[PDB]
């Protein structure tokens, strides 16, 4: 099967300027990261600001920001939880969405930062929409049926013993809500001609769902047969990248590698699967193995690789270009 939606290459041009980093750009994240790296669990004072955080710097750029705030059941009693929603063209019927979570592990030994887990791809998220600002407003004036929208899960970490109760608090109220919300091709901008839209779940062209990135040499695979056009994007635009010599690397001569084109026999539970379970097609950009950091209280900022989150955010920022044609 084709992909629902012809991929045009990105021209060089952009490839090129896609792939560039201005000091004050490395600054701009930077600084856009730091406001993540703080402890974020659930019902926190500073959850609520990150939360808050992130709704203003969306809002500012003027994008539609739903804030999907209720209460559930946990082994630890009742706790409030609110997905963030950013949407930058509400009336655009399919959206690419690109995801993560932004609540912290409340560590049973301490204070948790939660850098890679999933704090640098929180400030990527922001990262794309702050850089790429102009030609995804340009974009959203185009009538072309298609929008960004990024989704900022809450409560995808478990209380005590991962399960399918304790986890994914966030994805799984989301999943569910959208699911049964009702709508259709007539009421939603330009839908595609093979579209079958029953409801907001439908409206989700794929979802890229980011997770523990951060760490140095991460390895990547097409997790899901079906979202392998995509992947191979994915793919591409790093090769392009290496080409073209705008990699970052410890010594000259070097290619990353981090999108291998292999499939592997990896089952992963995060916040794709209740999406997954409703048919969305997925993308799930995170490492196999997990980073050595993980769930450890050394996931902290010190042991985040720059020059790996730079790559990263290149071939990020070029794959939303090339989806979006920006
Ligand atoms: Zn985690």
């Amino acid at each position: 099967l084709k992909w629902p939606r012809d991929l045009r290459p990105l021209a060089h041009h952009d490839l090129l300027y896609m792939g560039q980093i201005s000091e004050e750009d490395r600054g701009d994240f930077n600084a856009t990261l730091r406001n993540f790296l703080v402890p974020r669990v659930v019902g926190s004072q500073k959850h609520r600001e990150v939360r808050e955080f992130i709704v203003r710097s969306l809002k500012d750029l003027d994008w539609d920001v739903e804030e999907d705030c209720f209460d559930g059941q946990t082994p630890h009693g009742i706790k409030p939880f609110c997905n963030v929603i950013a949407t930058l063209n509400p009336s655009a019927c399919h959206r690419l969405v690109l995801a993560c979570h932004y609540d912290s592990l409340l560590h049973k030994e301490g204070t948790f930062i939660g850098a890679t887990d999933s704090a640098v791809p929180c400030a990527q998220l922001l990262y794309l929409a702050r850089s790429l600002n102009g030609k995804l407003q340009n974009q959203k004036t185009r009538g072309d049926g298609l929008t960004l929208q990024l989704v900022f899960f809450d409560g995808e970490e478990a209380f005590e013993r991962w399960s399918s109760h304790d986890s994914l608090y966030g994805s799984r109220h989301l999943a569910q809500k959208w699911h049964e919300d009702r709508t259709s091709a007539e009421r939603l901008e330009s839908c595609l001609e093979r579209s079958e839209i029953a409801n907001q779940i439908d409206r989700m062209e794929v979802m890229v769902l980011l997770d523990l990135l951060g760490a140095e040499n991460p390895r990547f695979y097409s997790y899901f047969g079906e979202t392998q056009p995509v992947y191979r994007r994915l793919v591409n635009i790093e090769s392009r990248l290496n080409d073209a010599g705008l990699m970052e690397l410890p010594r000259r001569r070097r290619r990353t590698n981090y999108f291998s084109n292999s499939s592997t026999v990896g089952f992963i539970e995060d916040d794709h699967i209740p999406f997954l379970k409703r048919s969305v097609p997925i993308v799930h950009i995170i490492p196999s193995p997990f980073p050595d950091v993980w769930h450890t209280l050394d996931d902290n900022e010190q042991n985040l690789h720059h020059p790996t989150i730079s790559n990263l955010n290149k071939i990020f920022k070029a794959f939303v270009s090339e989806y979006l044609q920006l």
